[PDB]
């Protein structure tokens, strides 16, 4: 029997760590992120403008992510003190124009294994809807902009012409076994995906098992009460219809003595939890621990969520 | 058969050349570079999986618009980041040969950072290599102290193993008093040089350099590695003897003072059993270069396993 076949759609934080379990297990691995904002297509000034989910998917799939984490993250003290490994980035983007242009450049830098491949193949900027209706354009600006987000949807950066996947894309969803979103940042990170027509349609279509991971903690631009429910709610919404077919959710309790201690923004908590309302939007629900309190903060258990995944991966 | 087993030594514009050409060939390479308080850096590149890729990534420098970081190189970075987390470019040496997944053996000269130190004509002494290429004069003699203490430089770990084991010992080419000697007048060098069975080869400068006199031949850059590793021991020595034309260096903005060098033969024959004259010129980037495929298709002809 051949290896199951999973693709990670997203790529924010908490990805890190489940690909990392992921490599650990006899399974091929496909990463979709977007890449969106970009180059001179983004309609800013080139002094004006100057993200981690493509910079988390090329350190964890490297072949040697402990190295590379190692290195991409020290930083400076001297310049003068920030990050290498962003400057990497960051150089390699301005060289080509755009990160979409470089992204072939970063793939032989970091020695990615598997597939790494952009949502779509042209140019894209993300838009994000306010609950006053204000529109924010860039994810930098949208995550700056103060207040409860409604919903977000992706245009073409050249043109007004409906965005298209990549291709490649609709094929490795249809041909994986199962399809992990998440985790990572609903609005900024896993949204922007999956609000792309023709990736929507293979999510919808594909005989993967379609797994989310749900966050840890609340967002910039969540409410406090934006239960695990409501995450499920608005994917649901996003994409047009009910999809997902098993949902994984921490129950595990953060301490509020953890959150003080570490200095965590005094405004996210802990994703609140709804057993009812998950089980009606949802197949199977899986709430468990999976949680680890390490390095200052409250993260997702790579190999807790991933021995859970293992379990119900089924080959197509 | 075995594959031969070259080490290289020293190195300027220069070795890359060199490493590219033995690369193309079924053969061992170690490489043996001077660690002060650069060539390591064209080494890097030169052993790398990719190294045009790295020699691209490497020297893109941060635009106009890059605000705080404008004008500063990418791998200068990357090199001066992994250095402070170790401490040093000397305690950093492991990290950036996996980093650019070097193929063969790259070692420091020496168990410890060093200081250069060159004693002039005059009697004048200057410490630190970038202060030795500035001072005016005629350098006679060069050697090494470690930075942090007054102990005598040791090789490091595998390096006498490594000339002893080899086939062949390739000196140069590159600047003899800042590249090529700081690694020889290493004692515990020297003395695995004069006894090794390796065949030892030396490639010389096309150009003069700094420090050095206008009639400084090919046979005097001889005579200069011989008197400082004390006795003669270089067993080949390959010398280009096609004109770097007058008109190449106007144009391509040359240093008026440096000439290219002064050919020898019964001085390189005096000193040396085998001497390779031949066109080892390669007119290219605005520069007079090694032509790396000839002097190592030259290499490839002599060796014996
Ligand atoms: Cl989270």
């Amino acid at each position: 029997m051949r290896k199951p076949k999973i693709t990670v759609i997203g790529g924010g934080t908490g990805s890190p760590v489940i690909l990392k379990s992921l490599r650990e297990k006899d399974v091929e691995i496909a990463a979709i992120v977007t890449v969106a904002d970009d180059g001179g297509s983004s309609g800013e000034l080139r002094k004006n403008m100057q993200p981690g989910d493509l910079r988390n998917v090329l350190v964890a799939m490297s072949d040697m992510p402990k190295f590379y984490e190692k290195v991409f993250q020290y930083r400076f003290s001297e310049f003068a003190g920030h990050p290498l490994g962003n400057l990497i980035i960051a150089g390699l983007s301005e060289m080509q124009g755009s990160t979409y242009n470089a992204m072939q450049l970063l793939s032989k830098f970091f020695h990615t294994t598997g597939k790494i491949y952009p949502s779509s193949d042209h140019p894209l900027t993300l838009h994000a809807v306010f609950q006053d209706g204000t529109e924010v354009a860039g994810e930098s600006h949208i995550v700056d902009h103060r207040g409860i987000i409604d919903n977000v949807y992706v245009t073409n950066a050249l043109n007004d012409d409906t965005p298209l996947a990549s291709r490649r894309v609709v094929q490795t969803i249809l041909e994986s076994d199962m399809i992990v979103l998440g985790p990572g940042s609903l609005f900024t990170s896993i949204l922007p995906n999956i609000v792309i027509k023709e990736i929507g349609r293979a999510l919808l279509e594909t005989k993967a098992e379609i797994a989310y991971v749900c966050n840890i903690m609340t967002q910039r631009g969540e409410t406090e009460h934006f239960t695990d429910s409501d995450h499920v709610e608005v994917l649901h919404r996003h994409l047009g219809r009910p999809f997902i077919d098993t949902v994984l959710v921490n129950i595990e309790k953060v301490p509020q003595e953890y959150m003080n201690s570490n200095r965590f923004d005094e405004y996210l908590v802990q994703v609140e939890h709804d057993f009812v309302g998950l089980c009606k939007q949802v197949s199977r629900v899986i709430s468990s621990n999976f949680l680890r309190l390490e390095n200052g903060g409250a993260f997702h258990d790579g190999d807790l969520i991933v021995d859970e995944l293992m379990r119900i991966i089924q080959v197509k």
